[PDB]
């Protein structure tokens, strides 16, 4: 059956509310993502600062830092 | 005049639906990135904990990073 103006309006409004919620969620996740990335960069800096120490535990941390999303350690 | 027609509301609905499909893609991408970085930090925290019986100051700075708000 063919929808009325009111029925399309209700669908539009439902989507608009959804849109506001998604914007809030994407902005929250963006913030948390950058937060964690900043931590990781700071830890990378601490490691580099202490690289003249050839510490194996620091090397384990570096390997965690450089693991790809496929699970392989590739520096940079 | 002032009231929108069925076709005009339909158009707005379709445009908003398309926007929401895009935002859902972005949410899921960001969720994956977030989990990726969070998992690295949890791994690093573990390495620091395994090694706390060293009183290494540098590990303490890393832990300070980990717990900063």
């Amino acid at each position: 059956e063919e929808l009325t103006a009111e029925e399309w309006k209700r669908r539009y409004e439902k989507e608009k509310e959804k849109n506001a919620r998604l914007k809030g969620k994407v902005e929250d996740l963006e913030k948390e993502r950058d937060f964690y990335f900043g931590k990781l960069r700071n830890i990378e800096l601490i490691c580099q600062e202490n690289e003249g120490e050839n510490d194996p535990v620091l090397q384990r941390i570096v390997d965690i830092l450089y693991a790809t999303d496929e699970g392989f350690v590739i520096p940079d």
